[PDB]
């Protein structure tokens, strides 16, 4: 159909991540489900190459924007991109550390959104908290969504990770979501997506197994009018 | 510890800004009021050097974090800083344009806060919308507040400005607020301060000026407990 019509039911998803950090190759496969009206969903991820050679925390954003809950007043761009699908190009630059560059494509097969991601994690510090797995949690944040020409939206974020030492590791997140079709698509005005994440290490024998939950919902913050009260 | 106790009063403020943009000096003086419970106040800002050489819009954040409204449950660092006061060092880097670097000092004189700001605006594009006065509005945004060691807090923000042709100019805002005293000050956990800003002209002031209203309030996004439920 077109857009949200296709998300009025319970859905699933599958993710394949092709990655490398500092030259070390890794593979992640994940799946989960999201039940209408969405905005609170879980993912079960497995490192198919064994032990993840970095913290799982910075993986959080790689392992579903179309499953955020949107208000009626804001066009849900990520949902509207279907059936043609969407691409995502993203950088997260960590202060005093490496930068993750990812390229994502999303496709809908029935009620399953399949994602294929390539990711390059370059110039990470071997003795920093990312490579030494010293990130403890993932801070809640208020991502910013901006129109980005006639066929895309830009998502800007500050993704902080608290460290064992009690400090913060800050990533500067810059993501472009692009519509893959030729038909005219509505581009939402500026808005926000609150994102709350919790990751859990699961029973794992030879492969890392991590569960992650995310609550994600949009809001806006509208203008003021009178400028003397 | 005390401090937020002082702000239970109605208060006034005065701002002196010593600036330059592309080797052109300017001077701005501003004043206004804010009444408890704060969070919604006006400033009258005047260019004392004739005509301001750049858009007034990117001056919006130079022309009072202690007048944000905080709820019970989030420590108001900017208020916790008094009576000793605080300083700010801030960078706003505009995409494809210049960088504003500012040093602020805030001192309490009974119920007046006096701020002194020096700002260097360098590498701004003479044919860009900042130098050409082609910014039309300031986008409301969700600024992110983080602890920064034991005597400071960091405010990160994406401040967008609409241009006259319908585009967007994005500034990347990074501001460190530092306590100017020796005692142990309570440092808040990560949170947000929503900032909504609007500039207008007073018809009866013939000087180059703006009147600016700002609504600012803190809020927190509660973390989730289970990565499943």
């Amino acid at each position: 159909e077109g857009g949200p019509a296709l998300f009025q039911s319970d859905m699933t998803f599958k993710i394949f991540i092709d990655g490398e950090v500092n030259g070390q190759k890794f593979t992640i496969v994940a799946d989960g489900s999201s039940k209408f009206p969405h905005g609170d969903f879980n993912v079960h991820a497995v490192c198919e190459t064994g032990k993840l050679p970095m913290s799982w925390k910075p993986i959080c954003h790689l392992i579903e924007p179309f499953f955020a809950r949107y208000p009626d007043g804001i066009s849900h761009f990520a949902q509207e991109c279907f059936p043609e699908g969407l691409s995502i190009d993203r950088t997260v630059r960590f202060e005093n550390d490496g930068t993750m560059t990812s390229h994502h494509t999303y496709e809908l097969d029935d009620t399953c959104v399949v994602s294929r991601i390539t990711v390059n994690c370059d110039g990470f510090q071997p003795d920093g908290p990312i490579m030494r797995d010293q990130l403890v949690d993932i801070l809640p944040n208020e991502t910013h969504m901006f129109p980005h020409g006639p066929n895309a939206v830009r998502q800007l974020a500050f993704i902080g990770f608290t460290t064992a030492d009690g400090g913060l590791m800050m990533g500067h997140f810059d993501s472009k979501m692009t519509f893959n079709g030729s038909r005219a698509i509505e581009i939402p005005g500026p808005h926000f997506v609150t994102i709350i994440t919790k990751q859990m290490r699961d029973t794992s024998d030879k492969r890392d197994h991590v569960c992650q939950r995310e609550v994600a919902y949009a809001h806006s913050v509208p203008r003021i009018t009178s400028a003397i009260g």
